[PDB]
């Protein structure tokens, strides 16, 4: 049997410290090709080890196609191949679009569904998984209006560190119980609540919308330091602003309440992904 392995790389859609992401062609179909830097090889090994353990298949998790290691003259090339979402990341999408009630709820419920699927242990099945780097750049927008969660390079299974802007207080003040798997679920719930805030800002009510901003845009610099974030989140205990205009809208009022219950200083007081899913389904 012939095995057609050739991928044509067509355009670069992402470049960073991690490496690059390319739109590629395989047998007439779009694929996304993440090429890792040597600096970030451990992210390729973690994501590969996870998918070798459990082949995740969920509509709100970026679809795995392949992990490839190729031998080069004086180096190894590490590639992760996934489904391609031509609408790009939620971060990208929120900059140039506003949302209505239905599209805002569809986005956040799809993210909650993906996250609950990661978090749940299923017997027979999958281990429980914490993402550890949830943010709007690690969420992709699909044509059907739902999103999917990407990048399991920092993920931890039960049975590089997170982006500083989205770190929970217990990460910033180094009190997180590192031995306790539920601590990592609670870290993801904090980051989820910041994503919920980013999205809700872009939902129109009464002819009003907020400009896209990243969480804590008004209180920390670009590329905030660990110390910058610790002072805001742990010492001053600041939380993202809820604008007055949200309290005229039943959807945004319910989402504000949800956000608050993701941001408790005490990690054990935070809602579970499954409770967020239920709350979101009952809105509107
Ligand atoms: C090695 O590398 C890559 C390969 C492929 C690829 C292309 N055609 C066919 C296949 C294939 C799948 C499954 C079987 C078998 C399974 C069990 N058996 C009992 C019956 C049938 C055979 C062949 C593959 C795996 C795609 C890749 O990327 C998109 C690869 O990596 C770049
Ligand atoms: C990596 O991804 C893709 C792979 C393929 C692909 C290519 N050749 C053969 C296969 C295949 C055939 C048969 C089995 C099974 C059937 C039942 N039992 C006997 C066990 C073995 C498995 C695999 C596949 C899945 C196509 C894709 O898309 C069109 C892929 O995605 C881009
Ligand atoms: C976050 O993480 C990963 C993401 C992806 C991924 C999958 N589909 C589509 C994309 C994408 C496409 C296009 C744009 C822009 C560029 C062109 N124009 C300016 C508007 C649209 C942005 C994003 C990506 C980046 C793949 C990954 O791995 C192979 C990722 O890593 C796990």
């Amino acid at each position: 049997r012939t095995v057609a392995r050739d991928i044509t790389l067509l355009e670069c859609v992402g470049k960073g410290r991690y490496g690059e992401v390319w739109r590629g062609s395989w047998q007439g179909e779009n694929v996304a090709v993440k090429i890792f830097s040597s600096r970030d090889e451990k992210s390729w090994f973690r994501e590969t080890e996870l998918y070798n353990t459990v082949m995740l298949r969920h509509e709100n998790i970026l679809g795995f196609i392949a992990s490839d290691m190729t031998s080069r003259h004086s180096s190894t090339q590490l590639w992760l191949i996934t489904h391609y979402h031509e609408m790009g990341s939620l971060y990208d999408y929120l900059q140039l679009t506003t949302l209505d009630t239905v599209s805002c709820l569809r986005i956040v419920l799809s993210i909650a569904s993906g996250l609950a699927h990661l978090h749940i242990e299923i017997f027979g099945g999958k281990p429980a998984i914490a993402h550890r780097d949830l943010k709007s750049k690690n969420i992709l927008v699909k044509k059907n209006g739902q999103c999917c969660i990407a990048d399991l390079g920092l993920a931890v299974m039960h049975s590089r560190v997170g982006t500083k802007r989205y770190m929970a207080p217990e990460v910033l003040d180094e009190t997180i119980q590192v031995d306790c798997f539920d601590s990592y679920k609670r870290v993801d719930i904090w980051a989820f609540g910041l994503v919920l805030w980013e999205v809700a800002r872009r939902m129109v009510s009464n002819g009003i919308v907020e400009d896209y901003k990243p969480p804590f845009y008004d209180v920390v610099p670009n590329d905030p330091s660990f110390e910058d974030m610790r002072k805001v989140v742990c010492v001053d205990q600041q939380r993202p602003n809820i604008p007055n205009r949200w309290f005229s809208d039943p959807t945004l009022t319910s989402l504000a309440k949800l956000m608050k219950e993701c941001w408790y200083q005490n990690p054990s007081a935070r809602l579970t992904a499954l409770r967020i899913k239920k709350t979101l389904t009952k809105i509107d």
